[PDB]
């Protein structure tokens, strides 16, 4: 009252791969004294109020207002543990449209309540992290930033390019592109009808094939330069690469006693993200195989932890404080989740993927096809195969020196600063 900032507005879908991306943008947003407000469920507003960020609440009837955040997904993976081992063509049908049908009920939940707390906030800038198209942005008349979380392979979207979510090669031909695509289309074709309807009630153009409209003002993608499709050409038209969205801030319990680090050996996080320890069966057969190896290992354990027990060589929880436990561990077995993945090549960690669905088998390829860490199904992997390439990654000096300076170009990137610049100047013209 007696004395260049600017409000943003957060749209993440509710889940943490979607969540942890929007912080990690939103902490490197706040180091600018940009005010950054998010738009979530009510199970969600004091855990991102503990970041110190503004959170207008979303009604969403079908959750409760005090579920526990990993409940949702964990139960959703339980009720498909059965198509995670199953082939990607297989899980696209079985597992991908029914968990596309429920992104397209949250978009339909909160697309309504958006204009109303648009109107009250007056943001200037937003940024959605969403698998489907929000008319409520689209229609805002407010600059708006497509965030992308997952693989960024999708966004290479064109001619003679892979489609996502397959584990593809980045050598696949003209004829098994389309053979994809045409796959996709017809696998699609119902749930893309009745959403393309829903757009077409709120005055929005439907996509020809993607139920995700680009931002025609940017779109922005976490993935390291040094992994990035530069096969595909450069970055794409309209799209801005940052080498990661790392929070770093994690004020979570560790999950476990810090005692545990004393203990002498080589340290292994084995995290299958937040939902994918949710298949019991799998966790108890991928414990059984490292409960062999000679090394320490840290467990995500997830929502059914009360279900299985680990053996005397690891310690674990229900859900960890990974931002503390990354820099101290050798190396890290995960599900190629896209945060994860990034997390671990953030702290210069080696890894081992073990895809379950979707973006995950795009990370477990260009893991191998980088020489950054080894990929296997889970549910396949044989005991001799896992055990080998732990000791394989942990002693393998060159693939080491290799992700510690990916990890030093990742951490010492200063494209943030271009990314700030490029959002001012289409601040200045819109509003
Ligand atoms: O024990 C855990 C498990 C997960 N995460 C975080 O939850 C997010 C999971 O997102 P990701 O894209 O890695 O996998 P998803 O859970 O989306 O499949 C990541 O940011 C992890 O850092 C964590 O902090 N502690
Ligand atoms: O939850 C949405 C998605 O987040 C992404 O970052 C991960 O790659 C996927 O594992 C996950 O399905
Ligand atoms: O490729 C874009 C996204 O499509 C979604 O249907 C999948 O569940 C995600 O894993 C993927 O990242």
């Amino acid at each position: 009252l007696y004395d260049p900032f600017m409000k943003i507005f957060f749209i993440p879908m509710d889940a943490f791969g979607h969540v942890n991306a929007c912080i990690g943008l939103a902490r490197m947003l706040s180091e600018f004294e940009h005010q950054c407000i998010f738009a979530v469920p009510k199970r969600w507003c004091k855990p991102i109020e503990e970041y110190n960020f503004k959170v207008e609440i979303v009604k969403d009837p079908t959750v409760p207002d005090d579920q526990d955040l990993q409940k949702k997904n964990g139960d959703f993976v339980n009720r498909y543990s059965h198509t995670l081992s199953k082939t990607p063509r297989e899980q696209f049908i079985e597992l991908l449209i029914p968990s596309i049908n429920r992104d397209i009920h949250y978009a339909k939940i909160i697309d309504g309540q958006i204009p109303t707390i648009l109107e009250s906030i007056d943001p200037d800038l937003i940024i959605i992290d969403f698998y489907v198209t929000l008319p409520s942005v689209v229609n805002s008349g407010k600059p708006w930033i497509h965030l992308t979380s997952c693989n960024p392979l999708n966004l290479y979207a064109g001619p003679n390019v892979p489609p996502s979510c397959f584990g593809l090669s980045i050598d696949t031909d003209p004829d098994t592109v389309i053979s994809y695509k045409q796959f996709i289309a017809e696998s699609m074709k119902d749930v893309k009808s009745d959403f393309d309807e829903w757009l077409v009630s709120k005055g929005v153009k439907p996509e020809p094939f993607a139920i995700s409209k680009s931002s025609p003002y940017l779109n922005v993608y976490s993935f390291p330069s040094d992994l990035d499709y530069s096969e595909f050409g450069p970055v794409p038209d309209k799209c801005f690469r940052l080498d990661h969205m790392v929070r770093l801030v994690q004020e979570d319990p560790l999950g476990f006693d810090e005692k545990f680090f004393d203990r002498p050996g080589k340290k292994i996080l084995f995290s299958l993200g937040s939902m994918g320890a949710a298949d019991v069966e799998l966790m108890k057969r991928l414990v059984g195989i490292l409960g062999k190896s000679k090394h320490l290992f840290i467990v995500s354990k997830g929502l059914f932890h009360d279900k299985y027990e680990l053996p005397e060589n690891m310690i674990g929880a229900k859900f960890l404080n990974q931002m503390a436990i990354l820099p101290r561990v050798d190396l890290v077995i995960h599900h190629g989740g896209n945060n994860t993945f990034v997390e671990s090549l953030y702290f210069g960690k080696p890894s081992i993927v073990l895809p379950l669905f979707g973006d995950q088998h795009d990370n477990g390829r260009r893991a191998e096809d980088k020489k950054i860490g080894r990929s296997f199904r889970p549910h396949h992997v044989t005991e001799d195969e896992l055990l080998m390439a732990i000791d394989e990654l942990l002693n393998d000096k060159e693939l080491n020196n290799r992700v510690l300076k990916i990890g030093e170009n990742i951490r010492n990137s200063k494209s943030i600063d271009d990314f700030n610049k490029k959002i001012e100047e289409i601040i200045k013209v819109h509003k």
